[PDB]
Formats: C-alpha cells, sequence, structure tokens
C-alpha cells in the first residue's frame, strides 16, 4: 500500500507503483539505505545514498498529503526532500541550500547495485573506471589500455535531462527540467554516473568547481527525480508541479513567475542559437528556432542578464526585467565582427569543435592511445585540414603551433591576427609570431582552478587574443605564424600550462 512505514532508526516510503517501489530514509542521517524496486534491492549496502558524502545527521519528518508522501530533512544550512506520488515509481528530490556545504559542491549521488546496474546511459564504458589504476589525481584511470572517468559521462547542461544507469531487468534515470540554481549557464557539464567497482553511481551536480566560471547560487535547488524502471526509458516529461501545494522552502511556483519571449536575429545560421538569462538569483536558457524565435522558461521575477549565443559563442549581451503573471517581449541581434579574412582555422562558435580530437576529448584523456597525435604539427592554409589542427596546445605536450600560410601582394597590409580560445589551465595563453614580428605577451587569464581538458571540459571564459600585425609584415608568398602557449606555471604533460582552441583567423 502507498505509505509510510515507521521504525525507530528509519521510515519506509512506498509509492505503490505497478512494479514495486519502496525505499528506507534514515531517521538519524536521512542516507536511502535500502531500495526495493520489483522485488529486488538496489542500494549499495556499505554506503547510502544521499547529498554529498551524506548529510551525517539531520531531522527527519515524513507526511502524506493525499496522493503524495514529503520526506523532509534539516540540517543546519540544507534541507533535503523527497516526494513521491502514488502509483509512480520516481523518488522526486529537492535541495534547499542557505550556504554552499563545506565541501564546496552539492550532488546528489545514487550508489546502487553495480551487478543489476553495470551500464551508463547515453555514454556507455568511457565513465566505467572499475578495476582502473589512476592515471592523474585519483579521478581518471587507465581500464586495460582505455582511459576512464566519472567526468567522461558528462553533457552540456542545456542537452542534460537525462541519464541513467541500467542493467538487463532495471534502469534508474535521473530527470532533470530545473536547472535554475546551478552555476556556469547551459554550457556547463558536469559527472552524471560512474561503476567505479564497488557500485554505479548515478549523480546529479547541481554545482561544482568543476571548470566553474560563476558564482554558486542558494534557495531550492530542482526538482530533479529518479526514475526506477524494469526495462522501459522514461519520457523526460514529468510533472512537478505539485511540489507547490507542499510548503517547500525556496519554492517559486508557476504563478510566481513570468517569462522573456521574442526573437534573436544576425548571428550564424548555420549554428544553433541559445539564448541565455541569468542572475544571482537563478539561470535560463533556451533553444531558440531556426526562425531565431524563442520564450524562455517559467523564470523567477527580477532582474537579468541575456545572452545570445551562436554555438557557445555570445554575439550580445542585453538586460530584461520579469514579472510574475506577464511575458516581457524582448528581442535580441547581433553578430561576430572581422573584417576581410585572409584565412580562418574553425568556426566562432565557442567549442574546439572540428580540431583534431575534439570529438575524442569529450569521451577520454589527452593521453589515450586513441587520439591522434598532439604535435608539434604544422598546419598549412589551402592543404591541411581542420582535424590536423591541434583542439589544444600544451607548453609541454606539443608546443608550439606552427602556420604556414599564402599571401598575395594585396595581402600585404595591417592585419589582425585573431586567437580565439574556449579554456585556459595553469595560466596558459598565446604569444605569436608572425615570420619575424612578435606580438606581446598577454597577462595571464583568470584562474579557473579546475582541470578540464584532461576531464572532457572545454567551456571556459572563451579568451580572445588579438594581434595587430603591422603593414608590411605579411609578405607575398609564404608566411610563418608561430603560436607559443606562455605562462609562468609549470607541469608534466597534459597539466602543462595550456588553453583549447575556438577560431584563429587572420583578417584586414
Ligand atoms: C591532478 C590533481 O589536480 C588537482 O586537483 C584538484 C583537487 O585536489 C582534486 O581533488 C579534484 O577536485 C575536484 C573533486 O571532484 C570530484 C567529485 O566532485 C568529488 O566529490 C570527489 O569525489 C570522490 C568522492 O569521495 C569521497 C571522498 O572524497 C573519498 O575520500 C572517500 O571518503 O569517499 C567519499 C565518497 O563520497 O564516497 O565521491 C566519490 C563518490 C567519488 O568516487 C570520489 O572520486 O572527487 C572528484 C575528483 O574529481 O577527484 O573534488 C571536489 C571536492 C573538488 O571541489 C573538485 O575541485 O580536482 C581538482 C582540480 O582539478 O583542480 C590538484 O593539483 C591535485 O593535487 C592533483 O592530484
Ligand atoms: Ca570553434
Amino acid at each position: 500500500a502507498f505509505g509510510i512505514t515507521t521504525s525507530s532508526s528509519a521510515y519506509v516510503i512506498d509509492t505503490n507503483a505497478p512494479n514495486q517501489l519502496k525505499f528506507t530514509v534514515s531517521r538519524s542521517s536521512c542516507d536511502i539505505t535500502s531500495i526495493i524496486h520489483y522485488g529486488t534491492e538496489l542500494q549499495y549496502s556499505s554506503q547510502g545514498s544521499h547529498i554529498g558524502s551524506g548529510l551525517g545527521s539531520a531531522t527527519v519528518t515524513a507526511t502524506q498529503s493525499g496522493d503524495y508522501i514529503k520526506v523532509t530533512c534539516v540540517t543546519d544550512t540544507l534541507t533535503q526532500y523527497m516526494v513521491v506520488h502514488n502509483g509512480d515509481p520516481i523518488i522526486h528530490m529537492a535541495t534547499y541550500i542557505t550556504a554552499e556545504p563545506s565541501i564546496g559542491e552539492l550532488r546528489f549521488i545514487a550508489r546502487l547495485n553495480s551487478d543489476l546496474l553495470p551500464n551508463e546511459e547515453p555514454f556507455g564504458d568511457v565513465s566505467t573506471t572499475a578495476d582502473g589504476t589512476a592515471i592523474e589525481g585519483s579521478d581518471v584511470f587507465l581500464v586495460g589500455s582505455e582511459t576512464r572517468s566519472a567526468f567522461y559521462s558528462s553533457e552540456r547542461f542545456i542537452d542534460d535531462q537525462r541519464h541513467c544507469i541500467a542493467g538487463d531487468a532495471h534502469r534508474v534515470c535521473m530527470i532533470l527540467n530545473q536547472y535554475e540554481s546551478s552555476s556556469g549557464g547551459p554550457f556547463h557539464r558536469d559527472i552524471n554516473s560512474n561503476n567505479g567497482g564497488s557500485y554505479n553511481a548515478l549523480y546529479w551536480y547541481m554545482n561544482s568547481g568543476h571548470v566553474q566560471t560563476e558564482s554558486y547560487r542558494m534557495g531550492l535547488h530542482g526538482p530533479y527525480s529518479m526514475y526506477f524502471s524494469r526495462s522501459g526509458t522514461p519520457s523526460t516529461s514529468i510533472d512537478t508541479s505539485f511540489f507547490a501545494d507542499l510548503d517547500i522552502k525556496g519554492y517559486v511556483a508557476a504563478s510566481g513567475r513570468g517569462k522573456v519571449a521574442g526573437t534573436a536575429s544576425g548571428a550564424d545560421s548555420s549554428m544553433d542559437w541559445v539564448v541565455h538569462w541569468y542572475n544571482d538569483a537563478a539561470q535560463y536558457w533556451t533553444y531558440t528556432s531556426s526562425s531565431g524565435s524563442f520564450t524562455s522558461p517559467a523564470m523567477k521575477p527580477g532582474t537579468y542578464t541575456m545572452v545570445y549565443y551562436q554555438g557557445e559563442y555570445a554575439v550580445a549581451t542585453s538586460s530584461v526585467t520579469v514579472s510574475a503573471g506577464s511575458t516581457t517581449t524582448k528581442n535580441i541581434s547581433g553578430s561576430v565582427k572581422t573584417g576581410t579574412t585572409i584565412f580562418k582555422i574553425g568556426e566562432w562558435d565557442g567549442q574546439p569543435t572540428g580540431f583534431r580530437n575534439a570529438a575524442n576529448q569529450l569521451r577520454m584523456h589527452p593521453s589515450d592511445s586513441r587520439m591522434s597525435s598532439w604535435g608539434p604539427l604544422t598546419y598549412t592554409v589551402g592543404s591541411s585540414a581542420l582535424t590536423d589542427f591541434p583542439m589544444a596546445v600544451f607548453k609541454s605536450v606539443n608546443n608550439p603551433v606552427t602556420i604556414k600560410f599564402t599571401a598575395t601582394s594585396a595581402q600585404t597590409g595591417a592585419a589582425t591576427l585573431r586567437i580565439g580560445t574556449t579554456l585556459s589551465f595553469a595560466g596558459g595563453r598565446p604569444q605569436a609570431t608572425i615570420n619575424s614580428y612578435t606580438g606581446s605577451a598577454p597577462a595571464a587569464p583568470t584562474n579557473l582552478d579546475s582541470r578540464g581538458v584532461t576531464r572532457g571540459a572545454y567551456r571556459g571564459l572563451g579568451e580572445v587574443y588579438d594581434v595587430s600585425i603591422p603593414s608590411g609584415t605579411i609578405v607575398a608568398g609564404t608566411n610563418t605564424i608561430t603560436i607559443n602557449v606562455i605562462s609562468g606555471s609549470s607541469g608534466d604533460t597534459y597539466l602543462s600550462p595550456n588553453f583549447i582552441f575556438d577560431c584563429v583567423e587572420l583578417f584586414q
């Protein structure tokens, strides 16, 4: 039956789902210590499923409100909520914080039986580190001859409404339709799952210091939903609006929200367009249609910075105010301006898209034998393919990048060499030589104090480095550009100072 079974040490919540879902919540710690789905225990028995590594101690209450059961766990700065609906094999959750946890990240982790749930979806065994030997920190492993990381399960938050772990008789998915309290914007990615040897971990990283570009946000994180299937795959259309009736702290209901609608225009139409709104309280985003039309998700009232991307490259920024119960009509337009192009390597999309190893980097370590050579490589404009240009240059792996290009006598005037990047590590930034002419050393970029390129990430601050080339420095015939990554810092191989490339353009 749908209901709560109480003992001194626990509440057993029964969702009354057709294929059975009961779970045990510790009244002392708020740990999920047992999960029975279709007569089968799914929960790792040594460690609970919980926020972080455990709340440790919490004040726990359970109540029925009609066809809903709510479990509340209170700590000093964090309230954890679990809500179930009669008939549904889902643990709905929401996490209310007034401060960032001590550890400096906010995650939920489900620690589940890896024999029954060995697989990871949608990306496969790339995040299975079981039987792996660490090759970097304690988060990148070698399994046989293949490199592996929990990070290789990651996905841009804008595209991460569902990820799961699974076996032949059970599937457990995270359903994620509310990223408003997270940090890093639409292109932030994070750890999703990890079969690490003892159990298979399923996550939602509400926030983290993994390639973090923003301050943390307080208030209610989620709702998020952990779905339990036999062999089905749950839709991402899961109604959580019943949270409005359960006095969830920090919860703002539909009627407390407003929107922004309009049309974005002017950007590169070969790319997906994204509109992004943020302030200290909340962040929202949406893809636009191919005509540029957009309607924001339901937004908390307030004033927001509004950004228009082609790919992950901001072409315009603006400000907008949202009122509860109304739609603010707000258009946005803009484009990337350069000049008359001599050559262009890659595209202005805020990604290493198309470069050598770009597709692999998301799902493996740069040391992986399946990677193509890092170089040093000479890219000759007109003969070399884009997949011959390294996605990253490391001070101590493939430094420098040499570019060969032909110019006509009509192209010997003043130019700007533009070096567009996505993300830096250890102070990495480019200094350019063109023929016998050396550009200035730019100052160190902001340090994000995080590995990235070795952990499947590329979305950083997107620094752009322009070099003014005087007239008559470019010559008719062959020319040479040397891109050196400079930095006062030092490191072994892929942890040496580096940056990931976005686009390299020479224009007049
Ligand atoms: C090469 C490396 O580079 C630099 O590294 C720093 C930093 O020193 C390093 O720890 C790493 O930090 C990030 C990291 O993020 C990951 C997870 O989000 C985090 O929860 C953690 O996960 C582990 C965790 O285990 C718990 C506990 O830590 C264990 O000791 C044990 O008790 O079990 C606990 C448990 O909950 O089970 O959770 C497990 C489920 C998981 O399996 C564990 O991996 O670590 C992850 C990781 O990537 O290592 O940790 C958080 C707290 C931090 O905020 C992140 O920055 O990466 C940093 C960086 O990239 O800069 C340093 O130079 C370092 O010395 C060097 O070795
Ligand atoms: Ca690019």
